[PDB]
Parts: C-alpha cells; sequence; structure tokens
C-alpha cells in the first residue's frame, strides 16, 4: 500500500553489487557519484590531504568524496541506491521469494 520501511543499509550492500553489472550504464561521473559517497559511508570526514593538481583523476574522487564533510552514512546510500534504479529499473531487490540451500546449521565441526 504504502512505501517499505525495509532496512536502508542492506540495499546499499546490494546495490553495491549491481553497480558493477551498471557500469555500462553508468557514465564516468555516475560511477564518481557512487564513489564519493560511497567513501563517506565506509569511512566517513575525508580527513585526507588534497590531491595533486596534475593528478585530475585522484582530484575528482578526492573532492566528490571531500564535499562529503560530515555527512550521514544512510544519507549516502539513499542517493547512492535510487542513481542505480534510474540505470537499471528492471532491478528488485528486495524479493519475497527464497532461492538457497545452507547445509551449514546442525552439528558440525
Amino acid at each position: 500500500g504504502s512505501s517499505g520501511s525495509s532496512g536502508l543499509a542492506e540495499l546499499f550492500e546490494k546495490a553495491a553489487a549491481h553497480l558493477q553489472g551498471l557500469i555500462q550504464v553508468a557514465s564516468r561521473e555516475q560511477l564518481l557519484y557512487l564513489y564519493a559517497r560511497y567513501k563517506q559511508v565506509k569511512v566517513g570526514n575525508c580527513n585526507t590531504p588534497k590531491p595533486s593538481f596534475f593528478d585530475f583523476e585522484g582530484k575528482q574522487k578526492w573532492e566528490a568524496w571531500k564535499a562529503l564533510g560530515d555527512s550521514s552514512p544512510s544519507q549516502a546510500m539513499q542517493e547512492y541506491i535510487a542513481v542505480v534504479k534510474k540505470l537499471d529499473p528492471g532491478w528488485n531487490p528486495q524479493i519475497p521469494e527464497k532461492k538457497g540451500k545452507e547445509a551449514s546449521g546442525p552439528s558440525s565441526g
């Protein structure tokens, strides 16, 4: 009926795996957009020295991740996910079905 109240992180985990599959649909900038936030949720405050001027490739990275001074992790996962949804509308992370077998359960060693 209404929006879902499922966990946030859980998604950030799945989406991440999709990224590698949405690389062809993700533009150069799109790749970073996820990196920066992905770094703010894993590490947090840049707390890192600015890259060299000549080193552009690395520059952008530090920048995008730098802009996230003291940004929250969840707030970074929200945008990090949605995006992937725009690139691939045929993505269903929240699936009720159950397909998986795990022997590791009863007495073992």
